[PDB]
């Protein structure tokens, strides 16, 4: 007799509690959060653990989710400074860094961030040895490249949220424009996470009725490009009229969990290691339509790239290469 | 004081209830009960009423829902064999009449089917003068065209579920092949829902990528073809393993439902007046590509055809010609 | 011939847009954006409309969530200062005012936020004579009370928030000690948003059994008052540690929604007229638990409240008089 | 150079698939997809694996729903007569049995069913030695005890359907009544899943407030006993009217997988070993409130039964153990 023992009976038997769909969203921030309440929301994992270094923010963010646990279907939330915290993590987002201030290419930021990283991912690797890494982080692409080379992780299980958003924005204005729900229209945005971004014109469809094939001058005149243009755009945008975009991601994000904690197999524009494809001949990481499972990139879809695009495709690649080349290890 | 005085009190004031979002599922058999589900499911109407001639299956069917209350967000499940019930719907779903037995085709069940709509169809339209009709029932292409003009509403109110589901059938084999989530694979069924169905294989593509370029042959050579081939079976082989298809058709009609009450101006190969279209001269109706809203098919998608396939589509219109031309009205 | 003309064709028929489950969010803001990225993703309305003074802020925010329309079942976002923007809301959820700098309580918030009210309620009513206004501003009891003197709208349509977050953070705490999901624990936290909140000590239940009759010094000693004690504290901390409280409440806002938006008939703790009720002489707001449906609240739930409670709700509705006394018009 | 070969490209790196959430439902009746197309709804589940000796009815059920993948989260469902196809399932669900024809008890058919679990149960843990198992199948407070004893599994991870639906049924009620959705109505049904189930008059609330002081004869007149009575009747309707009950079932059912999926700790009356409670001699199952989680029950809530209900659970604890005592292994 006490309240809980007059209450709560055993049986004979019993075991230790233990979660077995573990994400840990690193960076409660911004992004850090928006993650967080899209994964919450879509009851994705038996367990979310925040880390941070900055311990009040953290802890008071942690307290903020926790208050709302009625309304949610995720047993466990917790957080910590202390990477402990994290253990046997199925997926960790990654989300720290410094982010844009208006007009600032994400280029700008990989010194920042690179030494933000090399903090974060042994503690990651040590505490979680067989889980997969996606990053968000900006530049996402040479980020996730850094990610890779200090984990020693097989490249598999690393991935960039890349282009998911950039394609989501793309088909949010061609739905726009043609009055169609934009999942029901399909346009894909490859390259690097930002300026270089590579618009596939001769894949968007509707139906699978080719656009490029119905308009022909697609890929230049008419302002079809300005899709593209609006598409680079948007990220600088958000980022003066609001400060920085968070809503978006989240989504992108969840979007990209759900597929990995279902093993659904489906394909999304992430960030790969692109070496030996288009004519690549670098350790270079960009998005390219991948299959996602449980255990991460399952497979690459090889794109039939127009003569034009493969070009695209090969400057973009370029512009990265010149800053991983210069990583300071 | 009586127990419910003793505890609910009132405020000054008070208005009457009434439910805004009404979709009536007429027929509560099999696919009856699939689509109901699938709708409570996904709490898209305030309000669901069963309409059956069956009078004691439909109020135990009634019953054992609303024992499911607890577990739901739809605050009215209502049935009754008057079509009072049904007053005010924004839509009607209809799903009575005859079903396949092994081997027979869904043309050979027109007469049946009619003369039941011949009933239902003034009822409906009397307790409902602005919903949107949904038709169901086989040959669900015939069934709309009869819909319609016993109805006498604007053509955009009237839809058959037509090839959602043909559709959905066609990118589940596409997905199990190429190693896929069907969602990520795009292709398309349309024609009649049944044995003339046209499959646009120029139209097929994973992330805008066309898979006739990357094989040629598509149309014809390597079995692709068989894709199309088990998808016109599909139906006869549940029907002889299982008697009657069912959760297929609740989960491609919520599909539909949803668009509709979310007035989310998506596409779907549903049935609609082809007349017009690819020199189609008579009042046909077949699934195109449409866009639906809250208020019916809000756009056509015109398909680029080729040749071979719009000589299918000419086919289709036409098997279904020969069989309204002789309606008895 | 123009890309669209020779993509989307049309029936003979159709009919003007129009959106039948509106939803109003004024006020883009922390608990602004909060309570909206609820209900987008619980598909609650076919329309968000935000409102705000703040263009740029307004505008992002919207841009924000449109770039992630793919993600989402809402065919609609708009925004606006003009108070056009938001005609036809079925629910209208006010957002706008200041917040607690940490250390100051809700009540010093009243002369700030009524006169905001005072230029944001004529054009609600305005722009949507029948809407049901939902109060979220504090202080939400007073705010409720203007609210519907400004307004002249029947009772029934005026809801605050109130203690609905309150028994939500009462019932994580009691499931923290408990070791059971706050859902599966029933207290309910009633009377003012705030300070004088009462805690009706003997509704406290797990699955029917009175923690009451189990404990009996329940309302005093083992420190089981310290769960109403960190209740009261709870807003005051999340301040101090994160500046602001919003995940909370936009969670407790969409819940409310919902049980409106689907006419569910739930029991919720929010703010009404608690007139005539436990000796109550003034028109004084404050929540009691009310049955909620599409039309606003549709009964009071009237509490057999023990002689501390009882005086506990006493004092609460006096605290709260003596500042709408002074409420200048 | 094949079609796959052509469009999907390889990492350096992959490792071998691999479900983390699988759950088997044993048996593909009425009850069986019910339970199955809940659940796959819910997204519980990486994996679904449905075992029947019915052969043609199996694959068909798994056809059927596998046509409906691209409207799902649920990457694979398999099939099959050997137990193998279940194998590292951390959820089995038994549904296998006869069922009761009109006017038969459930108690008629415990020769029936222990005869079918003596085959089904050693190949489930020949498969999945770590599986929790959720018995369904009647006379299922029974049927839990054959399980356990058959299967040597520790008493916590065998668990009855048991009265979760019962309750289900009891708050329906309640909420027609007061007027209140079931959700907000808690009342409480213990004891057998059947004609001896004890309702507990005394945990009866809405919002904390006890319907027995503010009646007081409620265990008695004004046919507030009725509703208890409905209770037990209400399968007996069904039967007659339906020939079945399914949906409320799949539905009760999912509810408990949920908890379970996600370790979410809630409380449930299921079907657990009573001995030593209320003065139970035997190893008796019957359901009481418990609290669930990933790894079985995690513990039993002890209810401070009346001097009524208390002699009614042991009435009903007897009506079984007369029944079990007879069970020839
Ligand atoms: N790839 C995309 O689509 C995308 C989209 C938007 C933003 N971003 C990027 O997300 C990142 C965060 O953006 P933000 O707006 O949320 O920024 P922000 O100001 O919120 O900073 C994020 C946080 O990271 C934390 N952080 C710093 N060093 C840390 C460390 N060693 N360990 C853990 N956490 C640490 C900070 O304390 C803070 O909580 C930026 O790199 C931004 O460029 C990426
Ligand atoms: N278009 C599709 O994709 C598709 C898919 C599958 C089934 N179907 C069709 O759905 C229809 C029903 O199929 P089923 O398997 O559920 O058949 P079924 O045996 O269940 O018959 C359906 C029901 O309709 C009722 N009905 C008969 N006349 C009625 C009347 N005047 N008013 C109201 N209800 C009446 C019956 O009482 C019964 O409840 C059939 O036409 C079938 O071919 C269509
Ligand atoms: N009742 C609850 O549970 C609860 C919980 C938390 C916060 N709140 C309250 O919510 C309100 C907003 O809190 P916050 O943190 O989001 O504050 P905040 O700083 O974000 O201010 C909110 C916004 O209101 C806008 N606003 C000001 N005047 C306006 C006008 N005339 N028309 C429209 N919008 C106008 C501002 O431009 C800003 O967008 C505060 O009153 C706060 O106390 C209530
Ligand atoms: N506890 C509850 O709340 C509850 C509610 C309703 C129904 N039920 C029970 O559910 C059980 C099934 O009911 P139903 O209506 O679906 O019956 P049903 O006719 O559909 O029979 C169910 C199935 O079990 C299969 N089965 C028989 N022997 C088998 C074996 N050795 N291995 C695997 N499968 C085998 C049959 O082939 C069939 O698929 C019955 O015991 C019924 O009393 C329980």
């Amino acid at each position: 007799a006490t309240l809980k023992d007059k209450l709560i009976g055993h049986l004979a038997t019993s075991q230790e509690p233990r979660s077995y769909n573990k994400i840990t969203v690193v960076g409660v921030g911004a992004v850090g959060m928006a993650c967080a309440i899209s994964i919450l929301m879509k009851d994705l994992a038996d367990e979310v653990a925040l880390v941070d270094v900055m311990e009040d923010k953290l802890k008071g963010e942690m307290m903020d989710l926790q208050h709302g646990s009625l309304f949610l279907h995720t047993a466990k939330i917790v957080s910590g400074k202390d990477y402990s915290v994290s253990a046997g993590s199925k997926l960790v987002v990654i989300t720290a860094g410094a982010r844009q201030q208006e007009g600032e290419s994400r280029l700008n930021l990989v010194q920042r961030n690179v030494n933000i990283f090399k903090f974060i991912i042994p503690n990651i690797v040590k505490h979680s040895p067989d889980c997969i890494i996606l990053v968000v982080s900006n530049p996402v692409d040479v980020l996730t490249y850094v990610a890779w080379k200090l984990s020693g992780l097989p490249m598999h299980r690393i991935i960039g949220s890349g282009c998911n958003l950039d394609s989501a924005r793309f088909r949010y204005l061609m739905g726009e424009r043609l009055g169609v729900h934009s999942c029901s229209c399909h346009g894909w945005v490859i390259g690097e996470h930002g300026d270089s971004v590579p618009s596939v014109w001769s894949g968007m469809n509707v139906a699978s009725i080719k656009l490029h094939p119905l308009d022909g001058t697609n890929k230049d005149k008419q302002d079809w490009k300005k899709l593209h243009k609006d598409v680079v755009d948007s990220a600088y945008e958000v980022i003066k009229l609001k400060g920085y975009t968070s809503w978006a991601i989240g989504l992108s994000v969840a979007d990209l969990a759900e597929t990995i904690m279902k093993n659904l197999c489906r394909v999304h524009p992430v960030s790969t290691m692109v070496k030996d494809f288009y004519g690549i001949k670098d350790n270079v990481f960009l998005s390219l339509p991948c299959v996602l499972n449980d255990h991460g990139i399952s497979n690459i879809v090889k794109m039939k790239l127009k003569p034009n695009e493969e070009q695209q495709l090969q400057k973009s690649a370029t512009t990265l290469w010149d800053i991983q080349k210069d990583l300071k290890f």
